[PDB]
């Protein structure tokens, strides 16, 4: 489909130019006011900030260099920033600035006030198939884009999908994203979403993203993921088993697509066959999807999140507000030279 071919060729050209000459050091911390903590983790946080001169709001991801090193995430954090500064797609959150200081790494991203898909899904219970399909189509196109650039995303889950002011998806958190020719081996992701070949410590490829899409679509339409249990090891046993149970309310088309995405044999899994993404795009479950209209954001969304303005934090939850401390001495300078 020459139109798609030429689109992806241009996309790769533009990505490669930025990939080979990454931007660095494009703002500093005291250009911003701190507003609110939007999320936390073992080695970083995300803050709502306001730029003091323009008044624009942003989501600032702050990574503690010493904790990144301790938790063996050095290459991953370098991956995240190098990839984010080089990509450009309607459903990827934009990196606006990055910089580092003696203690931390900073990625300043567009602020998406609608919150995580996770919150909306848990609030409503489950999405109707048209609603799930609207979001799934955006992920399909996003993975078509990323995979053409030799990128694997490796962290698809509802918490990483923000809903924007038009009700479209913005993918965030490229902490496990990686440029991979051939195979890669790192154990990473979230247990419920891991493909069998990750669990079994194999060399794996982009097929793991298509498996995760199967998990996401199931969870969106059912309200719960297909492989669920108290301990990860019990989850992993279900994932590798080759068995999935579908709610009776699922359409036959949905069940058929999901059996082909949740295919334990990665050599038979949709997205990893000779026809690539088109086995998914042409599946009957997507028969009502106008792929170009989705890309162009011309489809009316299933819902618009409720929020009062670009500074509204109501769709995110409350965390202890901790200091952003910057040591008087540089930490881990060598490890993060390229950031
Ligand atoms: O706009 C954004 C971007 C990344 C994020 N991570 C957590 C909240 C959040 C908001």
């Amino acid at each position: 489909q020459e139109s798609v071919k030429e689109f992806l060729a241009k996309a790769k050209e533009e990505f490669l130019k930025k990939w080979e000459s990454p931007s660095q050091n494009t703002a500093q911390l005291d250009h911003f006011d701190r507003i609110k903590t939007l999320g936390t983790g073992s080695f970083g946080r995300v803050m709502l900030v306001k730029h003091k001169e323009t008044g624009n709001h942003y989501a600032m991801k702050i990574l503690d260099k010493q904790k990144v090193v301790k938790l063996k995430q050095i290459e991953h954090t370098l991956n995240e920033k190098r990839i984010l500064q080089a990509v450009n797609f309607p459903f990827l959150v934009k990196l606006e600035f990055s910089f580092k200081d003696n203690s931390n790494l900073y990625m300043v991203m567009e602020y998406v006030p609608g919150g995580e898909m996770f919150s909306h899904l848990r609030r409503i219970g489950r999405f109707s198939e048209p609603h799930a399909r609207f979001y799934a189509a955006q992920i399909v196109l996003t993975f078509e884009y990323l995979h053409s650039l030799d990128l694997i995303y490796r962290d698809l889950k509802p918490e990483n999908l923000l809903i924007d002011q038009q009700g479209y998806i913005q993918v965030t958190d490229f902490g496990f994203a990686k440029r991979v020719k051939g195979r890669t081996w790192t154990l990473c992701g979230t247990p419920e979403y891991l493909a069998p070949e990750i669990i079994l410590s194999k060399g794996y490829n982009k097929a793991v993203d298509w498996w995760a899409l199967g998990v996401l679509i199931y969870e969106m339409a059912a309200g719960y993921p297909p492989f669920f249990a108290d301990q990860p090891i019990q989850i992993y046993e279900k994932i590798v088993s080759g068995k999935v149970r579908f709610p009776s309310h699922f359409s036959s088309d949905l069940k058929d697509l999901l059996r082909n995405l949740l295919q334990v044999d990665l050599t038979k899994r949709f997205g990893n066959l000779k026809n690539g993404v088109n086995d998914i795009k042409n599946h009957k479950w997507f028969a009502t999807t106008d792929w170009i209209a989705i890309y162009q954001r011309k489809v009316e969304a299933p819902f618009i999140p409720k929020f009062k303005g670009p500074g509204d934090t109501s769709n995110f939850d409350d965390y202890e507000e901790e200091e952003i401390r910057v040591s008087i001495n540089e930490k881990c300078g060598k490890e993060f030279t390229e950031f």
